[PDB]
């Protein structure tokens, strides 16, 4: 579920790379003022998009959310990362949902797909569309 300007892998990036602060309340704002429900769990990872489309490369595996896909890559190495607990739903006023944050240091498992043909840049034609698993 994303806002239809975004691409899979734009929607990701907005999801998970980009953490516009280290604080879970004010991060998750964008996450849900763009689809319109507070999210109860997100995490963020404090990494780089090169470095997940990165992951895209190494060997296919199933992904652990979906036995029947095999887009999934683990990433590797660990990456520090923060996760993202809705403490206090608010669905008429999205602005009042606050979150609880905990830092941790894990791997990753990313789905990756190739690139949206219109709409997502040339430079990259494989990229992480969905963030499947942390562990």
């Amino acid at each position: 579920m994303k806002p239809p300007q975004f691409t899979w892998a734009q929607w990701f990036e907005t999801q998970h790379i980009n953490m516009t602060s280290q604080q879970c309340t004010n991060a998750m704002q964008v996450i849900n003022n763009y689809q319109r429900r507070c999210k109860n769990q997100n995490t963020f990872l404090h990494t780089t998009f090169a470095n997940v489309v990165n992951v895209c490369g190494n060997p296919n595996m199933t992904c652990p959310s979906n036995k029947t896909r095999k887009n999934c890559h683990h990433s590797g190495s660990q990456v520090p990362l923060i996760h993202c607990n809705l403490t206090t739903p608010s669905p008429q006023n999205i602005s009042n949902c606050r979150y609880a944050q905990t830092p941790a240091n894990m791997f990753y498992i990313v789905a990756c797909d190739n690139r949206d043909q219109r709409r997502d840049p040339p430079q990259y034609p494989v990229v992480p569309v969905h963030l499947d698993r942390i562990i």
